[PDB]
This record gives structure tokens, C-alpha cells and sequence, in this order.
């Protein structure tokens, strides 16, 4: 069974006076979801003729967490230059099955684009729920951190001292499966340039690392999709080809999964994301890493979320 779940209607994402750079609503998913193998996330950018801010804008979606209020970054994604997501059927595709416990009678969206034109962007989401028998019926999500309001509100990268990246994470004793959900993109033409006068955080390819009780574990390279093989190829005169940081414009922002060692299990452990070390001299402006980190448990019998601590 696959289910179809109508979200956003042509909604606008502006700036100026009567005008938002976020829109909210609230809509009705299925109640039931322990049968949910995949939950996927489309969204259709409408830009005719023109009619939309023409700029590779940072956007995002969040769900709203009912008991905590807090909200949750369940995808981002740059607008491509010029034109909407036309090119693409279905719009961009984005995987969201592990906030399908947060996907679930009435649950309250919200979508975001840091646009600063009053014509803005416009949207429509929709979610494919596929049922069937998923490997673990059960599943909890939370965040470990999050700066990602936007691409300047972000972690600063490159100076003297930085600190919020550090927590402690206790996960459930019946956890079968648990792992890492990160999204992590940089913005700026900060110096001193890399070889190729690559600027940070946009241009200069990194690689950070995810420690784990202080042992460096997961690498996250920051490198080059191959932005020139975008499916929405009609973005020119734009800036469109070259290879960022890790994302392109007009694409959605990679999903890094990290699966924790089962060792992990009913104990509570330290989690550091360490940045590449590089000094920003501020001669060139500002660099920002945009990112979110969640941790995921999943069971076959039901489960508590995993408690976060500094």
C-alpha cells in the first residue's frame, strides 16, 4: 500500500512587508505507523516565466515535535537559479521515514526559504507513504544539535574558539538499530582561499569527523557532487555547474546516515563534531556551516526517544 498525502499548495515563501519567508499548516497523516516501511517528501517549486526570486536560496522543512514544540529539520535543499524544479516530475525527492513518528495524525509543517524578494518561491508538498513490513516496527528521533535557521545562522567556521558542538547521548536498552542523521552545508567566500581560490565555507572541500566517547568515527567528506550533471540543467545564465562544498544548486542537501555500534546500546555516550581546523583571517567576509544531527533508535518492541545532554 502506498498512500498519497497532499501538504503544501502553491505556497509562497517571501519578503517585504505582508509577506513570510515561512509558511505553517497543519494536515493529517495517518495515525497508525508501524506498518510504514518508507515515507518520502516531494517538493514541486513553481517558477514560470521568471515570476520567482532568481537566486539559489537555502530552504528547509520542519515538523513540529507535538510534546516538546520544538521543531525538527526534516530536509533542505538550494533552489536552483532562475527556473523552479520543472525539470524534475515529481520535484525534489527527499527520504523521511525516520520522522515517521512524527509524521502522524495531525502533525504541523513548516517550510522555509531565506529569500529576500518580495516575488520569493512558491511550493507544494506531498508525501508517498509505502506500508508494508518494515525491519523494525518501532522508531525515536531527536535532535543532537541544531543551527540551521538559516545558511548564516549556521555554526561559524574558522574562528578563534567555537563551542555548542559537544552533547551526551543516552540510548534506549531495547534499541536494535541506532544511528546518525546529519545535513551539513556551508556558506561563504571567506580567506584565506584554498588552492583554486576556493573561499569557505561554500568552495573549500573538508572533511569533518563525529567522535564518539572521543574516538574520531565517522568522516563526513564535503566534496563535489558533480553539480554540472544536474537534472535541472536549464539554470544559466546562473552559476549553476560548478562543484560546491558538498551540495549544488537546485538540489536537495544530502542525508548522512552513520550507524552507531550495537556496543552503544543502553549506555550514554559523548558525541563531538569536529570541523576541520582552519583560521578565517576576516578579510573576505563571513563563513557558516548550516547543520543539523539527529540520532534515530529503532526497535521491534516500542521505544522511548534516546536522551540528549550537555
Amino acid at each position: 500500500n502506498t498512500v498519497n498525502i497532499k501538504t503544501f499548495d502553491k505556497v509562497k515563501n517571501a519578503f517585504g512587508d505582508g509577506l513570510s519567508q515561512s509558511a505553517e499548516g497543519t494536515f493529517t497523516f495517518p495515525a497508525d505507523v508501524t506498518t510504514v516501511k518508507t515515507i518520502k517528501m516531494f517538493i514541486k517549486n513553481e517558477c514560470p516565466n521568471k515570476t520567482c526570486d532568481e537566486w539559489d536560496r537555502y530552504a528547509n522543512v520542519y515538523v513540529k515535535n507535538k510534546t516538546t514544540g520544538e521543531w525538527y529539520e526534516i530536509g533542505r535543499f538550494i533552489t536552483p537559479y532562475w527556473v523552479g524544479t520543472e525539470k524534475l516530475p515529481r520535484g525534489l525527492e527527499i527520504d523521511v521515514t525516520d520522522f515517521k513518528s512524527l509524521l502522524s495524525g495531525n502533525t504541523e509543517l513548516k517550510i522555509y526559504t531565506e529569500t529576500w524578494l518580495a516575488k520569493g518561491r512558491e511550493y507544494s508538498v506531498d508525501f508517498d507513504i509505502v506500508y508494508g513490513t518494515p525491519d523494525y516496527k518501532y522508531s525515536a528521533v531527536v535532535p543532537v544539535i541544531q543551527y540551521n535557521k538559516s545558511s548564516i545562522d549556521g555554526v561559524p567556521y574558522g574562528k578563534a574558539h567555537t563551542l555548542g558542538l559537544k552533547k551526551n547521548i543516552q540510548l534506549p536498552t531495547n534499541t536494535e538499530k541506532a544511528y546518525l542523521r546529519t545535513t551539513i552545508s556551508g556558506w561563504g567566500h571567506a580567506k584565506p582561499y584554498d588552492a583554486g581560490s576556493r573561499g569557505c565555507a561554500e568552495w573549500c572541500f573538508r572533511t569533518h569527523t563525529i567522535a564518539i566517547n572521543n574516538a574520531n568515527t565517522f568522516q563526513h567528506q564535503l566534496g563535489a557532487l558533480g553539480c554540472s550533471a544536474n537534472p535541472i540543467n536549464n539554470q544559466s545564465p546562473g552559476n549553476w555547474a560548478p562543484d560546491r562544498a558538498g551540495w549544488c544548486p537546485g538540489m536537495a542537501v544530502p542525508t548522512r546516515i552513520d550507524v552507531l555500534n550495537n556496543s552503544l546500546t543502553g549506555s550514554t555516550f559523548s558525541y563531538e563534531y569536529k570541523f576541520q581546523s582552519w583560521t578565517n583571517n576576516g578579510t573576505n567576509g563571513d563563513a557558516f556551516y548550516a547543520i543539523s544531527s539527529f540520532v534515530i533508535a529503532k526497535s521491534n518492541t516500542p521505544i522511548s526517544a534516546p536522551v540528549v545532554t550537555n
